[PDB]
DNA sequence: GCGATCGC
DNA sequence: GCGATCGC
């Protein structure tokens, strides 16, 4: 699934596959990602969350130690 | 300031 | 250990 966010105002996409951790973060739902071996950070609104980005935030959650 | 991650 | 990163 891609994931369609804003960084730094540019449109910016990345697949599920390659986001690692994900959390609530006020009105956002945080995420970061593999951005080709470095640390990628992105957050989209979470009214504007995609499913499979939900399902990720609730499994991140239920785990965390 | 909010939560967490994660660079250094 | 501490503080920048992410949007606002």
């Amino acid at each position: 699934v891609k994931v369609k966010f804003k960084y730094k105002g540019e449109e910016k996409e990345v697949d599920t596959s390659k986001i690692k951790k994900v959390w609530r973060f006020g009105k956002f739902v945080s995420f970061t990602y593999d951005d080709n071996g470095k640390t990628g950070r992105g957050a989209v609104s979470e009214k504007d969350a995609p499913k499979e980005l939900l399902d990720m935030l609730a499994r991140a959650e239920r785990e965390k130690k």
